[PDB]
């Protein structure tokens, strides 16, 4: 029958699976060569994709031999800009009607601008647009990093109507209030591009945690009961929390935290149903994660247990994590610098089957968290990332990120005297040197045996 | 009669000796976000939120915290090991909290917690249940505690190792602060 | 941007398929009545409708049920741009399918019990990816529509043929077409007035008051006996303006154990901060903060003491509103009337004869009715009911006719359940067993 | 036991798996067959949406399956 020959065809070659970007791009999407060769498209082209929620973009499609054949590699702020998620299917179209920008109008978010003063123009769009021919779309929202932070704008009107490519003669607008923020989740999100040197843990996750939270209905016709619990081990600092909301934020599920000490810090009875109703709120909520962070504090060894009422807590969660059903879509991670200290009958099958070792990333692993934390920051020549990863040894994300944001301060009080209070565009100027790293090496508070 | 001006003898930078390398530490750690608060708000960058100061009996901890909460102008706020843990059951936790409050509302501020390790000792060394309360609801104050909210929380003791290491962690006393016996140059500094 | 940009305002006849307009504006737009229209809507949705001309709709508004607000991601007093379409051709083949979660329990073929009556000789504009409700057989019935030739948009003529071969959607960031709206409430015509202009201008435009130096009402006391609709009210303002919904249950904080009550109350009052512009429904009111002297219980004293300061500690920068019912005026706490706490009072008494005809119409939409059926009659004999009294006739009638009509597993087709009509012999039988 | 309800391929050797599994207790080998299952799910079927009955039965586990099963497991007698 005709739309049934319609819904059938839905496998036709430009139909494709979204994937990570290799190079974080606003305007760039990554196809294999074979691929563009079957859609008929060239590298440079602009190509308009469409997803859910009746959302379109336009990007410049470019061939990538790493990209897999029904795959597309785009970042973030392109996944955002087609209500889309990592894994979904969106479907790429022949943009040939994409003559360059008379006019646009830009304005950033308030949220992103708090505090934020002077010309957003010669700060964040000048260098953004300049001499890169990006394609523009109406409702679009990106986000531009410089000057100690990332400021998320968005795309109020363009001439020609609805979509242009921002050209060396096109005029951009942005003067008036900042826009409010309406029915989209802060570019500034934490995602799988901010958690670095745990390439294969994370991979581990995912594979866990995407088919049960992003297709929860297709374990209803399949009789396999997927993962409940997983247990996250590694120092403090080591971007377990990290590791939790990346995961969320990425799988679009509710995410509810559950906080050891949190827990613990209320009364007697307080602490049990305050652990049942966040168990409760996530089954609601649910495709969910419950993420109990310092699990250690609740749950100990029935040794370390020197309390009653402490003792009635551990095997409360241990019945939460018995009476949470596969149907429920709930997936519950815990955390914990302890392993050996959590009680073993947490490790049981139905409760936390699977176990993730999260240790101390290498010097590969220590660059990846290095370029991470100077996104938003302007660094010198004399600046070796490379160097510095290959000092830090015995360092976690945490002590590479704190001595980003030393090197950072070191900056700031060292170029600039008396302002008042900054504003932007000074902002965006000042370059962190070698010598500042130096100096927040040297005030630094950050082991592994056989 | 005194009018709108603080006392001349209130303890200041000028009244602390024997500690010059570890009062430049502390002192930049605290200006920017005391002094400027206003200007992270530009910045992107989140400062220190808590400090543990250690150090034997008399080495001038407390002396240290006061002189900087004057020289900034700071509010100071001072939490008590011995005077939270006299209390009843809750009431020790209310105050606590209180002291957050107040700091949060009449910030920029700098609560000083005196003998740290009366509240919030190992999980070991706790031989009570209301006890490893106070230490929980200390972990969640500190986490729940804000960097725009312009409060730095300032912990003192002279065991060091007798803390609870969940203090330590990053988003709580993320800086440390060795205050030792002063050298013959430092106590001559005392001294003077 | 005018003339074209209108602001949305109540639909007279419910209508999927038609919008009405003043006939001076659509002078000003040059459009004819029964001319289909394009009407562009938020979250890049459109749809297509008859346009027709009323005297009674304001020129700059536009009047249009909830199925054409929900198709345009819109609500009560946004605006839309409404546009001419001159590429609508009728319809080759349309392929419909039902929402899974408004066909739970029903079997049968759908379309001769609903989607074959809906479109006979209706000519209905149909656009792709639209949702649209059908009533009848006790129920109603959720529809989207999948795919249209030609493409985008076409009228459903009789030639056009109805494909409706697949498993029903599921449903996606688009809420229930059966929710609680304005038009499920009736005998309270002034009472609503009032709700709604002391909400909607704090609930739909909350960034307002934040140029204005005006602080809004924040606490509405809702009066009147059990089933007079305080809840649904509540829940058709906060359906109506986008609020998000939280309720208090009185019975619920008090079945709770001592601190276990305060604990919930001001999770509740917390919850709605952060998920605001928030309604936060205080079902049974006396049950928390009854008077002083009633009560002698001391954690009751603390709860009632803990409302008054949650009251308080509430701003109007906050956008929550709060709402409050009971049964019982006299019983309520004084101190809950103060300014600053629930300024403002609704008493929602028995509906009159006019009233209860509206009701009697509400609770016999989804339900087939004889021409030997005369709700005018009806309204005229149940004098004390309120709206539960009249709702509960209705089931009561329409579970005597499915008795009385239907004999002899105990899943009932859909296109036999539209087909039963209810009579006046079933509502006169459920008077009888009524008081 | 958990490979009753699953189409496995002549490829597959149970005998050779159980060689291996030394030391898994019960639910050890019930986890192998679940995620060798998951792994046939997701290396046979591309996009659907959601499976359908006549398709399901037709997926043969293999054993690449339970040797990708085998590589990520978590499972001793003494005198
Ligand atoms: N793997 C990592 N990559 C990048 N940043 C990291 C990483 N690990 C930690 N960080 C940074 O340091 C912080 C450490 O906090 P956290 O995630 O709570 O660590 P953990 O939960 O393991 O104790 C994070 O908020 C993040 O900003
Ligand atoms: N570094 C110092 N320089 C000058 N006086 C000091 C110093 N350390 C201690 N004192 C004096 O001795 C007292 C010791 O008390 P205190 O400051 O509470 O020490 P701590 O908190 O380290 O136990 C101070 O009140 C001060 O008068
Ligand atoms: N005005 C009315 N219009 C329509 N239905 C009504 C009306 N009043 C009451 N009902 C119905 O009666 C039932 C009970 O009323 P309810 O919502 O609980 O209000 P209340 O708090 O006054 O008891 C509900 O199913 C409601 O839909």
């Amino acid at each position: 029958d005709f739309s049934t020959a319609i819904l059938e065809r839905k496998k036709s070659p430009n139909r494709l699976v979204v994937d990570e970007a290799i190079n974080d791009d606003n305007s760039v999407v990554s196809l294999h060569p074979a691929t563009m060769e079957k859609l008929q498209l060239f590298r440079g082209d602009t190509i308009l994709i469409k997803g859910k929620k009746r959302k379109d973009t336009v990007c410049i499609a470019l061939a990538d031999e790493t990209c897999e054949e029904p795959k597309i590699r785009m970042n973030k702020v392109v996944r955002s800009n087609l209500r889309v998620r990592l894994g979904d299917v969106i479907s790429v179209h022949q943009c040939p009607d994409v003559k360059y920008g008379k006019r646009v109008h830009i304005l950033p978010v308030d949220d992103t601008v708090e505090g934020v003063t002077g010309n957003l123009f010669d700060a964040y769009l000048k260098p953004y647009f300049l001499e890169a021919y990006r394609p523009v779309r109406k409702g679009d929202l990106f986000l531009v990093r410089g000057g100690m932070r990332s400021v998320e704008f968005k795309v109020i009107e363009t001439d020609p109507a609805e979509y242009c490519v921002v050209a060396p003669d096109t005029e951009i607008f942005c003067e008036g209030e900042p826009v409010k923020r309406e029915d989209e989740e802060r570019l500034d999100d934490v995602g799988y591009d901010d958690v670095g040197g745990v390439r294969k843990q994370m991979a581990q996750i995912r594979e866990l945690v995407e088919l049960p939270l992003r297709h929860p209905q297709l374990f209803k016709s399949i009789g396999v009961k997927p993962p409940k619990g997983i247990l996250l081990y590694g120092p403090p600092g080591s971007g377990k929390t990290l590791i939790a909301r990346a995961v969320a934020n990425e799988t679009g599920a509710f995410f509810f935290c559950i906080n050891g000490p949190e827990i613990m810090s209320k009364l007697a009875g307080e602490s049990e149903s305050n652990l049942r109703k966040a168990f409760e709120e996530a089954e609601k909520n649910a495709p969910s994660i419950i993420f109990i962070d310092e699990i250690d504090s609740i749950a100990p060894k029935r040794e370390k247990t020197n309390g009653e009422v402490e003792r009635r807590i551990v095997s409360q969660l241990l019945t939460l994590m018995d009476g949470l059903k596969s149907r429920a879509h709930v997936i519950v991670m815990g955390a914990t610098n302890r392993p050996n200290s959590i009680d073993p009958a947490l490790r049981r099958f139905g409760r936390f089957d699977r176990e993730i070792d999260i240790g101390v990333p290498d010097e590969i692993g220590r660059l990846e968290v290095l370029r991470i934390h100077t996104k938003n920051m302007k660094l010198a020549e004399d600046v070796d990332l490379e160097r510095i990863s290959k000092d830090t040894h015995g360092y976690v994300g945490a002590d590479l990120a704190a001595l980003c944001t030393e090197a950072a301060l070191q900056c700031i009080r060292e170029k600039m005297d008396v302002i008042d209070s900054i504003d932007a565009e000074i902002l965006n100027s000042m370059a962190v040197t070698n010598e500042h790293f130096h100096t927040a090496l040297g005030n630094s508070n950050p082991r592994e045996t056989v």
